[PDB]
Protein backbone atom coordinates (compact mmCIF):
# COMPACT_ATOMS: atom_id res chain seq x y z
CA UNK A 1 0.00 0.00 0.00
CA UNK A 2 1.43 3.32 -1.18
CA UNK A 3 0.21 6.42 0.64
CA UNK A 4 -1.80 4.82 3.44
CA UNK A 5 -1.62 4.62 7.24
CA UNK A 6 -0.90 1.95 9.84
CA UNK A 7 -3.91 -0.20 10.58
CA UNK A 8 -4.65 -0.61 14.28
CA UNK A 9 -3.67 -4.04 15.68
CA UNK A 10 -6.14 -6.72 14.55
CA UNK A 11 -8.59 -4.16 13.16
CA UNK A 12 -9.21 -6.59 10.28
CA UNK A 13 -9.14 -10.06 11.85
CA UNK A 14 -9.96 -11.75 8.50
CA UNK A 15 -6.71 -10.43 6.98
CA UNK A 16 -4.32 -13.21 5.99
CA UNK A 17 -0.61 -13.30 5.15
CA UNK A 18 0.61 -15.96 2.70
CA UNK A 19 4.24 -16.79 3.35
CA UNK A 20 7.23 -18.62 1.89
CA UNK A 21 10.06 -19.45 4.29
CA UNK A 22 8.58 -17.06 6.85
CA UNK A 23 8.32 -14.38 4.19
CA UNK A 24 5.15 -12.53 3.24
CA UNK A 25 4.51 -12.48 -0.52
CA UNK A 26 0.71 -12.11 -0.91
CA UNK A 27 -2.43 -11.25 1.03
CA UNK A 28 -5.60 -13.32 1.44
CA UNK A 29 -8.96 -13.46 3.27
CA UNK A 30 -10.33 -15.98 5.80
CA UNK A 31 -13.78 -16.93 4.46
CA UNK A 32 -14.30 -19.98 6.67
CA UNK A 33 -12.33 -21.53 9.56
CA UNK A 34 -10.66 -23.83 7.02
CA UNK A 35 -10.72 -21.82 3.74
CA UNK A 36 -9.04 -18.65 2.50
CA UNK A 37 -9.35 -16.80 -0.78
CA UNK A 38 -6.62 -14.88 -2.60
CA UNK A 39 -5.57 -14.04 -6.16
CA UNK A 40 -4.91 -17.00 -8.50
CA UNK A 41 -1.72 -15.43 -9.89
CA UNK A 42 -0.31 -15.37 -6.35
CA UNK A 43 -0.06 -19.16 -6.19
CA UNK A 44 0.78 -19.68 -9.85
CA UNK A 45 4.44 -20.67 -10.34
CA UNK A 46 4.88 -21.15 -6.59
CA UNK A 47 5.34 -24.37 -4.57
CA UNK A 48 1.98 -24.41 -2.77
CA UNK A 49 3.08 -27.28 -0.51
CA UNK A 50 5.60 -24.88 1.03
CA UNK A 51 3.18 -21.97 1.50
CA UNK A 52 2.17 -21.08 5.05
CA UNK A 53 -1.23 -19.51 5.74
CA UNK A 54 -0.79 -17.00 8.57
CA UNK A 55 -3.83 -15.73 10.51
CA UNK A 56 -3.85 -13.04 13.22
CA UNK A 57 -0.70 -11.27 12.04
CA UNK A 58 -0.02 -7.53 12.35
CA UNK A 59 3.72 -6.78 12.37
CA UNK A 60 5.79 -8.92 9.96
CA UNK A 61 8.98 -8.29 11.92
CA UNK A 62 7.80 -9.42 15.35
CA UNK A 63 7.07 -12.73 17.03
CA UNK A 64 3.30 -12.81 17.49
CA UNK A 65 1.47 -15.29 19.81
CA UNK A 66 -1.85 -14.21 18.26
CA UNK A 67 -0.91 -15.98 15.02
CA UNK A 68 -2.38 -19.25 13.84
CA UNK A 69 -0.50 -20.94 11.03
CA UNK A 70 -1.90 -23.43 8.54
CA UNK A 71 -0.94 -25.16 5.33
CA UNK A 72 -2.78 -25.51 2.01
CA UNK A 73 -4.78 -28.71 1.59
CA UNK A 74 -6.93 -28.14 -1.54
CA UNK A 75 -6.94 -25.69 -4.45
CA UNK A 76 -9.99 -24.42 -6.38
CA UNK A 77 -9.91 -22.14 -9.46
CA UNK A 78 -12.76 -21.31 -11.84
CA UNK A 79 -11.60 -20.28 -15.31
CA UNK A 80 -8.57 -18.25 -14.27
CA UNK A 81 -7.06 -16.48 -17.28
CA UNK A 82 -3.33 -15.90 -16.63
CA UNK A 83 -2.99 -13.65 -19.71
CA UNK A 84 -5.87 -11.19 -19.24
CA UNK A 85 -6.12 -11.73 -15.47
CA UNK A 86 -9.76 -12.79 -15.76
CA UNK A 87 -11.24 -14.66 -12.81
CA UNK A 88 -8.10 -13.96 -10.75
CA UNK A 89 -9.36 -15.76 -7.66
CA UNK A 90 -8.31 -18.95 -5.90
CA UNK A 91 -9.86 -20.73 -2.94
CA UNK A 92 -7.40 -22.52 -0.65
CA UNK A 93 -8.68 -25.19 1.75
CA UNK A 94 -6.55 -25.30 4.90
CA UNK A 95 -5.12 -28.42 6.54
CA UNK A 96 -7.18 -27.57 9.62
CA UNK A 97 -9.67 -25.10 11.09
CA UNK A 98 -8.87 -21.78 12.73
CA UNK A 99 -9.87 -21.01 16.27
CA UNK A 100 -12.28 -18.10 15.85
CA UNK A 101 -11.52 -15.34 18.34
CA UNK A 102 -11.04 -11.60 18.63
CA UNK A 103 -7.97 -11.65 16.37
CA UNK A 104 -9.04 -14.34 13.88
CA UNK A 105 -12.43 -13.97 12.22
CA UNK A 106 -14.34 -14.98 9.15
CA UNK A 107 -15.06 -12.23 6.63
CA UNK A 108 -18.53 -11.39 5.36
CA UNK A 109 -19.09 -11.51 1.60
CA UNK A 110 -21.84 -9.87 -0.44
CA UNK A 111 -24.73 -11.46 -2.32
CA UNK A 112 -24.15 -12.95 -5.77
CA UNK A 113 -24.06 -10.33 -8.55
CA UNK A 114 -24.04 -7.33 -6.19
CA UNK A 115 -22.54 -4.29 -7.94
CA UNK A 116 -20.77 -1.22 -6.56
CA UNK A 117 -21.33 2.03 -8.41
CA UNK A 118 -18.94 4.95 -8.94
CA UNK A 119 -18.14 6.97 -5.81
CA UNK A 120 -18.69 4.25 -3.19
CA UNK A 121 -16.12 4.49 -0.36
CA UNK A 122 -13.97 1.45 0.45
CA UNK A 123 -10.96 0.37 2.41
CA UNK A 124 -7.99 -1.43 0.88
CA UNK A 125 -5.30 -3.06 3.01
CA UNK A 126 -2.12 -5.16 2.78
CA UNK A 127 1.55 -5.59 3.64
CA UNK A 128 2.78 -4.55 0.17
CA UNK A 129 5.29 -1.94 -1.02
CA UNK A 130 5.18 1.41 0.77
CA UNK A 131 6.42 3.23 -2.32
CA UNK A 132 9.30 3.24 -4.82
CA UNK A 133 12.55 1.95 -3.29
CA UNK A 134 10.88 1.58 0.13
CA UNK A 135 10.18 -2.13 0.47
CA UNK A 136 7.17 -4.05 1.76
CA UNK A 137 5.59 -2.88 5.02
CA UNK A 138 6.22 -4.59 8.36
CA UNK A 139 2.97 -3.20 9.80
CA UNK A 140 -0.40 -3.88 8.11
CA UNK A 141 -1.47 -0.81 6.08
CA UNK A 142 -4.90 0.47 5.11
CA UNK A 143 -6.05 3.01 2.53
CA UNK A 144 -9.31 4.85 1.88
CA UNK A 145 -10.15 4.35 -1.79
CA UNK A 146 -13.08 5.16 -4.05
CA UNK A 147 -14.80 2.86 -6.55
CA UNK A 148 -14.59 4.11 -10.13
CA UNK A 149 -15.97 2.79 -13.41
CA UNK A 150 -13.66 4.64 -15.82
CA UNK A 151 -10.72 2.59 -17.12
CA UNK A 152 -12.26 -0.52 -15.56
CA UNK A 153 -13.46 -3.74 -17.23
CA UNK A 154 -16.94 -5.00 -16.31
CA UNK A 155 -15.13 -8.11 -14.99
CA UNK A 156 -13.26 -6.11 -12.33
CA UNK A 157 -13.98 -3.78 -9.44
CA UNK A 158 -11.69 -0.77 -9.81
CA UNK A 159 -10.63 1.90 -7.31
CA UNK A 160 -8.70 5.16 -7.32
CA UNK A 161 -7.49 7.60 -4.73
CA UNK A 162 -8.49 11.13 -5.67
CA UNK A 163 -6.12 14.07 -5.32
CA UNK A 164 -2.81 12.28 -4.77
CA UNK A 165 -0.70 9.31 -5.85
CA UNK A 166 -1.82 6.32 -3.79
CA UNK A 167 -2.77 2.70 -4.33
CA UNK A 168 -1.94 -0.94 -3.77
CA UNK A 169 1.43 -2.26 -4.85
CA UNK A 170 3.55 -5.41 -4.97
CA UNK A 171 2.77 -7.61 -1.97
CA UNK A 172 -0.81 -6.38 -1.67
CA UNK A 173 -2.11 -8.81 -4.32
CA UNK A 174 -4.68 -11.20 -2.85
CA UNK A 175 -5.67 -8.74 -0.11
CA UNK A 176 -9.34 -7.93 0.56
CA UNK A 177 -11.13 -4.82 -0.64
CA UNK A 178 -13.67 -3.92 2.05
CA UNK A 179 -16.79 -1.88 1.26
CA UNK A 180 -19.51 -1.29 3.86
CA UNK A 181 -18.24 -4.21 5.94
CA UNK A 182 -18.24 -6.73 3.09
CA UNK A 183 -15.34 -8.09 0.98
CA UNK A 184 -16.04 -6.93 -2.58
CA UNK A 185 -12.53 -7.25 -4.00
CA UNK A 186 -9.28 -9.18 -4.19
CA UNK A 187 -6.30 -7.05 -5.27
CA UNK A 188 -5.44 -8.24 -8.75
CA UNK A 189 -3.37 -5.76 -10.77
CA UNK A 190 -2.11 -2.21 -11.28
CA UNK A 191 -1.46 -0.26 -14.51
CA UNK A 192 1.16 2.38 -15.31
CA UNK A 193 3.07 1.24 -12.25
CA UNK A 194 1.90 1.44 -8.62
CA UNK A 195 0.22 4.65 -7.37
CA UNK A 196 0.30 6.24 -10.82
CA UNK A 197 -2.57 8.59 -9.94
CA UNK A 198 -3.89 7.83 -13.44
CA UNK A 199 -4.96 4.17 -13.66
CA UNK A 200 -7.35 2.73 -11.08
CA UNK A 201 -6.34 -0.37 -9.10
CA UNK A 202 -8.13 -3.54 -10.27
CA UNK A 203 -9.71 -6.08 -7.95
CA UNK A 204 -11.22 -9.46 -8.71
CA UNK A 205 -15.03 -8.96 -8.33
CA UNK A 206 -15.87 -11.22 -5.38
CA UNK A 207 -19.65 -10.69 -5.76
CA UNK A 208 -19.57 -12.40 -9.19
CA UNK A 209 -18.14 -15.57 -7.65
CA UNK A 210 -20.35 -15.96 -4.56
CA UNK A 211 -22.37 -18.97 -5.72
CA UNK A 212 -19.15 -20.72 -6.70
CA UNK A 213 -17.50 -19.86 -3.36
CA UNK A 214 -20.47 -21.15 -1.38
CA UNK A 215 -20.57 -24.40 -3.35
CA UNK A 216 -17.02 -25.04 -2.09
CA UNK A 217 -17.01 -23.75 1.51
CA UNK A 218 -20.69 -24.72 2.01
C1 LIG B 1 -12.00 6.37 5.57
O1 LIG B 1 -12.51 5.05 5.79
C2 LIG B 1 -13.00 4.84 7.12
C3 LIG B 1 -13.40 3.39 7.20
O2 LIG B 1 -14.44 3.09 6.28
C4 LIG B 1 -15.71 2.46 6.48
O3 LIG B 1 -15.40 1.22 7.05
C5 LIG B 1 -14.67 0.30 6.19
C6 LIG B 1 -14.37 -0.93 7.03
C7 LIG B 1 -15.44 0.01 4.90
O4 LIG B 1 -16.64 -0.67 5.19
C8 LIG B 1 -15.74 1.34 4.18
O5 LIG B 1 -16.60 1.07 3.09
C9 LIG B 1 -16.42 2.35 5.12
O6 LIG B 1 -16.52 3.62 4.46
C10 LIG B 1 -14.16 5.80 7.40
O7 LIG B 1 -14.59 5.65 8.75
C11 LIG B 1 -16.01 5.62 8.99
O8 LIG B 1 -16.16 7.03 9.24
C12 LIG B 1 -17.48 7.44 9.65
C13 LIG B 1 -17.43 8.94 9.85
O9 LIG B 1 -17.21 9.63 8.63
C14 LIG B 1 -17.90 6.69 10.91
O10 LIG B 1 -19.24 7.04 11.26
C15 LIG B 1 -17.79 5.19 10.70
O11 LIG B 1 -18.10 4.51 11.91
C16 LIG B 1 -16.38 4.83 10.25
N1 LIG B 1 -16.26 3.40 10.03
C17 LIG B 1 -15.25 2.67 10.51
C18 LIG B 1 -15.28 1.20 10.20
O12 LIG B 1 -14.35 3.17 11.16
C19 LIG B 1 -13.73 7.24 7.15
O13 LIG B 1 -14.88 8.07 7.23
C20 LIG B 1 -13.13 7.37 5.75
N2 LIG B 1 -12.66 8.73 5.53
C21 LIG B 1 -12.39 9.23 4.31
C22 LIG B 1 -11.91 10.65 4.27
O14 LIG B 1 -12.51 8.55 3.28
C1 LIG C 1 -1.79 -27.98 9.81
O1 LIG C 1 -0.55 -27.71 9.14
C2 LIG C 1 0.33 -26.89 9.92
C3 LIG C 1 1.50 -26.54 9.03
O2 LIG C 1 2.72 -27.14 9.44
C4 LIG C 1 0.71 -27.64 11.20
O3 LIG C 1 1.55 -26.80 12.00
C5 LIG C 1 2.77 -26.87 12.74
O4 LIG C 1 2.40 -27.64 13.88
C6 LIG C 1 3.43 -28.53 14.30
C7 LIG C 1 2.84 -29.44 15.35
O5 LIG C 1 2.86 -30.79 14.91
C8 LIG C 1 4.62 -27.71 14.79
O6 LIG C 1 5.67 -28.59 15.17
C9 LIG C 1 5.10 -26.77 13.70
O7 LIG C 1 6.08 -25.89 14.22
C10 LIG C 1 3.94 -25.96 13.12
N1 LIG C 1 4.38 -25.21 11.95
C11 LIG C 1 4.16 -23.90 11.79
C12 LIG C 1 4.69 -23.29 10.53
O8 LIG C 1 3.56 -23.24 12.63
C13 LIG C 1 -0.55 -28.00 11.98
O9 LIG C 1 -0.23 -28.78 13.12
C14 LIG C 1 -1.52 -28.77 11.09
N2 LIG C 1 -2.76 -29.04 11.79
C15 LIG C 1 -3.47 -30.15 11.60
C16 LIG C 1 -4.74 -30.28 12.40
O10 LIG C 1 -3.11 -31.03 10.82
S1 LIG D 1 -0.42 -7.18 -7.24
O1 LIG D 1 -0.84 -6.40 -6.10
O2 LIG D 1 -1.47 -7.10 -8.21
C1 LIG D 1 0.85 -6.42 -7.85
C2 LIG D 1 0.83 -5.03 -7.74
C3 LIG D 1 1.89 -4.27 -8.24
C4 LIG D 1 2.97 -4.89 -8.85
C5 LIG D 1 2.98 -6.28 -8.96
C6 LIG D 1 1.94 -7.06 -8.46
S2 LIG D 1 2.09 -8.66 -8.66
O3 LIG D 1 1.42 -9.02 -9.88
O4 LIG D 1 1.57 -9.44 -7.57
F1 LIG D 1 3.60 -8.97 -8.79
Amino acid sequence: IVGGRRARPHAWPFMVSLQLRGGHFCGATLIAPNFVMSAAHCVANVNVRAVRVVLGAHNLSRREPTRQVFAVQRIFENGYDPVNLLNDIVILQLNGSATINANVQVAQLPAQGRRLGNGVQCLAMGWGLLGRNRGIASVLQELNVTVVTSLCRRSNVCTLVRGRQAGVCFGDSGSPLVCNGLIHGIASFVRGGCASGLYPDAFAPVAQFVNWIDSIIQ
